[PDB]
């Protein structure tokens, strides 16, 4: 139920402990890249990052966060399989999760999946 999410650009999404925006910048997958996917009901997951708190779609208006202390909504998402085995994650804005090619931070305001918006992703033991 841990799991890291590997990006467009190979790097890993990472928590940033909660300070600032999450960004996929992370070379390899260590405490701040793991997240504990959580089933939320209906079919929607939310994950909890290293420091507890749980990442957040922001409804799209600013970068995506971890540091939202308990779950409602704007922290739970859709997990889309994709063909070639990569994830996708749908915010309950209807917009996708974003790794920006690691260039800003993480975003879920795309309408359409395209590269930025596929995951690798493996549980993490």
């Amino acid at each position: 139920k841990t799991i890291w999410l590997q990006g467009f650009n190979s790097k890993y999404v990472n928590s940033r402990n909660g300070q600032g925006a999450m960004w996929c910048d992370s070379d390899t997958p260590q405490a701040w890249e793991l997240f504990t996917v959580i089933d939320a009901g209906n079919g929607k997951i939310a994950l909890r990052g290293n420091n507890g708190l749980y990442v957040s779609s922001e409804n799209g208006e600013q970068a995506m966060t971890c540091n939202r202390p308990a779950i409602n909504g704007w922290e739970v998402f859709d997990w889309i399989s994709n063909s070639d085995g990569s994830v996708s994650l749908r915010g309950s804005n209807g917009m996708y999760v974003s790794s920006e090619n690691g260039e800003q931070a993480i975003t879920c305001n795309r309408p359409a999946i395209d590269g930025w918006e596929r995951f690798n992703w493996a549980a993490a033991t």
